């Protein structure tokens, strides 16, 4: 599924993100629109044989199982599949547990490099919540 922009903040707000470990919600939103273009069924190759699941793009590296990334971890103890559904609790549940690493989120490099001292309110204007 491809989500709308409020359709988004709505259910990411629903399921308990805005402000999640200090982060507003056009954090959130702003890492999807540049992850996965706001799409469930997003996947990426990484370059050490991991892949990056659905809608924040979940690494196989260390955070879901995918049965063909040797040697890592499964962390949110889920099959990255789920990781791709039109729900996004999994996704959310599991971002939860990055989130709360110690590195926050510049976990994800695209909020990183194009959300981190922007106008993140922005990506949540107009929207009913
Ligand atoms: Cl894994």
């Amino acid at each position: 599924k491809v989500f709308g922009r409020c359709e988004l903040a709505a259910a990411m707000k629903r399921h308990g993100l805005d402000n999640y470990r200090g982060y507003s919600l056009g954090n959130w939103v702003c890492a999807a629109k540049f992850e996965s273009n706001f799409n469930t069924q997003a996947t990426n190759r990484n370059t050490d044989g991991s892949t990056d699941y659905g809608i924040l793009q979940i690494n196989s590296r260390w955070w879901c199982n995918d049965g063909r990334t040797p040697g890592s971890r499964n962390l949110c103890n889920i099959p990255c599949s789920a990781l791709l559904s039109s729900d996004i609790t999994a996704s959310v549940n599991c971002a939860k547990k990055i989130v709360s690493d110690g590195n926050g989120m510049n976990a994800w490099v695209a909020w990183r490099n194009r959300c981190k001292g922007t106008d993140v309110q922005a990506w949540i204007r107009g929207c009913r919540l």
